[PDB]
């Protein structure tokens, strides 16, 4: 039982375990979870690991909506690796888009998932954090997002009275949305946004983004570019102060298609701006270097090395 604002301190700067467990089946995308990734992340200086989890294919689609024991075991094993090394560890539901596309029909099932997650991990260390829903988008409404956060939080608190829960809002956990959510009356909470602004810069040539090709060549680094990030982070910091709730940037990254000076600068400036204000961070890393199509990578899981230049920008002040 720990104050959110200390937890955000301890979290400092960290990483996602990208395209791993949130893929339909583990290994269908980037390489499955391995114990040595955590040794490497530790040695790199990351203080937290966010672990995306897609529960869909491991969970029954009829009552009682049970999660395959095997799959919880697998996730418990990976979480345990994280907690063992002293990481602040975060599990969520990610890419579970079925609940976003038909909130009304599916909310029973989502409730059941989170009941079971809450149960299995009830006894873990306080450094295990639950994050309710990655990136709401589409059909689901703001009202429904607020309803969900309150609903699911309640289910979690039955078995996890004091574990910190992370909540955000719609439009891909935008900051614009975070600032307007209805915060449940609970003292163990953190709010999150994902920062990918400007989207056309950060996602240029991303193959899964219809129209990406046309942004190729976009640079980033002007005075105005920088001012915008500060103005937006101030705005988020004010919300944090007003509502007495810490802020967490669960994802940020840039396609390797981006001009190399622009790319590294962007990582540097976002880190330095978030951390200046006491925000926790987890950098997005999908471990993909070829094709550039799919590259938002830092750590190569085969060669067991890091894009050192970027890694340094995350931890150090630029100029």
């Amino acid at each position: 039982a720990v104050d959110p604002f200390e937890m955000v301190r301890k979290m400092g700067m960290g990483t996602n375990l990208g395209n791993t467990l949130e893929a339909p089946y583990e290994g269908s995308w980037s390489k499955s979870a391995m114990e040595y990734y955590f040794d490497d992340f530790k040695a790199a200086g990351y203080k937290n690991v966010r672990i995306p989890v897609r529960w869909d294919n491991h969970t029954m689609r009829t009552y009682p909506y049970t999660i395959d024991k095997a799959f919880l075991d697998r996730v418990e094993q990976v979480v345990d690796w994280s907690l063992s090394r002293g990481f602040v560890t975060i599990i969520n539901s990610h890419h579970d888009d079925w609940i976003k596309e038909d909130y009304n029909g599916n909310i029973e099932r989502f409730e059941k998932i989170w009941e079971q997650i809450a149960e299995r991990f009830k006894n873990k260390s306080e450094n295990l954090l639950f994050e309710i829903m990655n990136e709401p988008f589409g059909n689901i409404t703001d009202e429904q997002i607020d309803d969900m956060n309150s609903r699911i939080l309640k289910i979690i608190r039955k078995t996890n009275p004091t574990r910190i829960v992370i909540i955000g809002g719609g439009y891909w956990n935008s900051y614009n949305t975070l600032v307007n959510i209805k915060i449940p009356d609970d003292p163990y909470l953190i709010g999150t946004a994902h920062y990918y602004d400007p989207f056309e810069f950060t996602h240029q040539g991303a193959e899964w983004v219809e129209g990406s090709e046309k942004w190729l060549g976009r640079k980033w680094g002007t005075q105005e570019d920088m001012d915008t990030v500060v103005r937006v982070f101030d705005f988020v910091k004010s919300w944090s102060d007003r509502n007495n709730i810490p802020v967490y940037f669960g994802e940020f990254a840039v396609m390797a298609y981006a001009d190399r000076t622009s790319r590294v600068k962007w990582y540097d400036f976002i880190s330095d701006a978030a951390l200046e204000r006491g925000f926790a961070c987890s950098v997005w890393d999908n471990g993909v270097f070829g094709s550039l199509d799919n590259d938002m990578a830092i750590y190569n899981r085969d060669t067991r090395t890091f894009d050192t230049e970027i890694l340094n920008a995350l931890f150090n002040p630029g100029t």
